[PDB]
């Protein structure tokens, strides 16, 4: 295994999921039985926009959208009038990436702020965002699919399943991408939820650096096998995994 050092902390890259990330996601509009109350909240960005986000920030790319993207919010979603339809006009975006900082502490320019909350709204979208107090997508499939389509990114960014491989060509894939310094789009599934994150070094030891997405929290090397953050306090995302892999311009 290679020894990189992580990719995300190199630029400073650490977002998370509420303020300001989350300035232009919906509003939430409804109380969820039981659950009081979110209303008039901005719902979070999701954990699959916010490690996506954060490797386009690696990459400051791209300059300019390709594709709008329009859904509707499952009529099941219980903080939304029905229907909800939602659009990311990308194919106008012109993202200035010197005004997407690459973390957010409180003293930042309005500009600044508008324009990581436009990120964060846009890639959301792209991804079919289940907006709420939390926020769930389906994950890789979203993520590589608005990539290329909506994104621009190359026609290398694919979705890999852990079962369709042997545990050393997973392995040697993850590495590689480590090797040619392009942070990888991870998910899992335990005990305690299904969440998505970024993979963005090694240390050469067969642990892996992960960024959790929750603004550092847990952030810190990691066997894919016992991706256990912290957090967790609990079985981590060790099930069901997958990447997304061949991310770059
Ligand atoms: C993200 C977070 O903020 O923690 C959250 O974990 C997430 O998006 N989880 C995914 C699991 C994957 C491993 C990413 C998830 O739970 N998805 C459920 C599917 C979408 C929710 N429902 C509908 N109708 N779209």
């Amino acid at each position: 295994q290679p020894v990189v050092k992580s990719l995300l902390d190199s630029k400073g890259i650490h977002y998370n999921q509420g303020n300001p990330y989350n300035l232009l996601t919906p509003v939430i509009e409804k109380v969820k039985p039981g659950e009081q109350s979110f209303v008039g909240q901005h719902a979070a960005t999701g954990c699959v926009a916010t490690a996506t986000a954060q490797i386009m920030k690696y990459h400051n790319y791209p300059n300019k959208g390709l594709k709008d993207y329009t859904y509707t919010l499952s009529s099941n979603n219980p903080y939304f009038n029905h229907p909800k339809n939602l659009f990311a006009a990308i194919s106008t975006r012109q993202y200035n990436w010197n005004n997407i900082l690459p973390t957010y502490s409180g003293r930042e320019s309005n500009v600044q702020k508008m324009a990581i909350s436009e990120l964060m709204a846009d890639v959301g979208i792209s991804v079919d965002m289940d907006y709420g107090p939390s926020s769930g997508s389906a994950g890789s499939s979203r993520v590589q699919r608005a990539l290329k389509e909506n994104f621009g990114y190359n026609q290398s960014v694919h979705q890999i399943n852990r079962s369709d491989f042997s545990k050393q060509d997973w392995e040697a894939q993850i590495d590689k991408e480590l090797s040619q310094n392009q942070p990888v789009y991870y998910q899992g599934v335990g005990k305690v939820g299904g969440h998505a994150f970024v993979i963005d070094g090694a240390d050469g030891r067969n642990f892996y650096h992960v960024n959790w997405g929750w603004g550092g929290v847990s952030d810190g090397f990691f066997r894919l096998d016992a991706l256990n953050p912290s957090a967790l306090g609990a079985g981590g995302f060790n099930g069901y995994q997958s990447a997304v892999v061949g991310i770059k311009p």
